[PDB]
């Protein structure tokens, strides 16, 4: 993409594991980000499911410079361009349109939408990207489903999200399509309210020791 | 939206369950809808998937008061213009185009569209809607499916239909996202052949009563 | 389709499979192409995933005139303009967009194009089409979604693609909305390497047998 600095490539290359945050209480994301970058997760997608959002992404940005921080969940041009103005580097949706690709491609920061189908891919092909989020995983057809989009579509590269977990994210990354994942155990609930940092540490640690292979 | 008098919300909250209708013959029409109104459902969807289809629309929104009847299968813009001036209340679609949508929006009654991916739930939404319908609900992936196309979209709300029946309309139910659910067991083809009306009446209070808690 | 001499029904109603090759060296085409003939197989797809597919479209088309040679993994109107005066008699893609399906459509030859939902299928119907192709069948649920989404849609037809085997190919044969099927088991890529073409018409002449229904 032309007027991209950073290429969603290398957002999808910085780590196997991008955590799919949702921070209900402001207060609660830097302690989280700085958790997570301790455990060697440094790709944060913040997604746009609570008041504090768009707060928590200028927040995490000023005080943990280290963290890519993203959005996630953005849906249309003016969530892209509010993300964009507080500071995020990269933005994630669920599924794609155009008014959204349009918007993205003349804005500044990469776009990594979702797609489900191979007519969906196809459009956003047409707007000329290459990386793309595989949402939801296994409701569009998981590993397999992937398999075979990599026939007539080699070159395109997929972080898959929804429903994945330790128990199969290596299922993922093993394909030489997928780049990363999505996941939202590396952050539970409770373990924001409890002010559980240590145990996220642990778990984000161990999403990157057992990806390896 | 702007043109519509009655909300595509109305048309999913009055009631837990949608007949999605095939009625081959057309004098067995209204007498159907009466047995469905006499069950305690009165929101009616005629598929545009037999000869006397609209027909059947134009004799149900005469005769039966009672009832709030609409048009399923509707495909593109020519079939909602002749469900709308037949009379119906309101368009199901099994799912969606710009074409269709926009023709929607500009026209007098709801449109509520189907969908299987977020993307083409996301075009709906680019066009002001928020009620859809969730079909083939099964082949989508189930509840799990719903469970995950929901998670980014709170305020999304669903009508599940396909593969629906007494035996899982209450997982559907049970979800958060889900007003209604739309099934075809309400009016067996064997039982309207037979002018069995009784036994529709009967199939619609179950549906109503198995629905509760 | 009034611009298309030949229908899309037409390739499709030809055979009950239809190859989905993919040649690396142009040398092999035309034996590959005879051979297929030979095994009472003449519908061709080439797919567009290596530098001799086109030219392999126009020897074949040139050596071979009673095959009845088209394109694969056609994605956008310049690729299908290529394949079109090559000499393709037909064109396929993966999935559909609005710009190949408009392309398509000005055009000279059949395009059967990809769907996986039923907004896809409704998106190819506003432009006229009857004929698709569903991919990836079986990662997209196989038999029973494509029967889900063929409830509403008596009309249309379909050619599934994608973990078709002759394990299970008649179980999509035997489906009222299939014409054929689509495979890349009838020219396995070792068998074009060794140039054992008597070993790729058993596998048609089996493959023919094998879907009498």
């Amino acid at each position: 993409m032309k007027n991209w600095k950073t290429s969603a490539e290398s957002i999808l290359t910085t780590g196997p594991v991008v955590p799919v945050i949702v921070v209900k209480k402001l207060e609660h994301a830097v302690p989280m980000a700085k958790a997570l970058v301790a455990g060697g997760v440094r790709v944060l997608e913040v997604t746009l499911r609570t008041e504090c959002a768009v707060d928590a992404i200028r927040a995490i940005a000023k005080e943990v410079p280290e963290a890519i921080v993203g959005a996630g969940t953005v849906l249309n041009p003016q969530q892209l361009a509010e993300v964009t103005e507080a500071g995020a580097q990269f933005a994630i949706s669920p599924g794609l349109t155009e008014p959204l690709l349009k918007a993205a491609t003349e804005g500044t920061i990469p776009l990594i939408p979702g797609i489900s189908t191979v007519s969906e891919l196809m459009l956003g092909m047409d707007y000329g990207l290459k990386e793309f989020k595989f949402f939801p995983a296994e409701a569009n057809g998981g590993v397999k489903a992937l398999q075979a989009i990599a026939g007539p579509f080699s070159q395109v590269r997929f972080c898959p999200t929804g429903g994945i977990s330790p128990a199969n994210y290596r299922d993922y990354l093993a394909l030489k399509s997928v780049l990363c994942i999505g996941g939202s155990w590396l952050v539970p609930a409770d373990a924001l309210e409890a002010g559980d940092y240590d145990r996220i540490t642990k778990l984000a640690r161990e999403a990157v020791e057992g990806a390896k292979l």
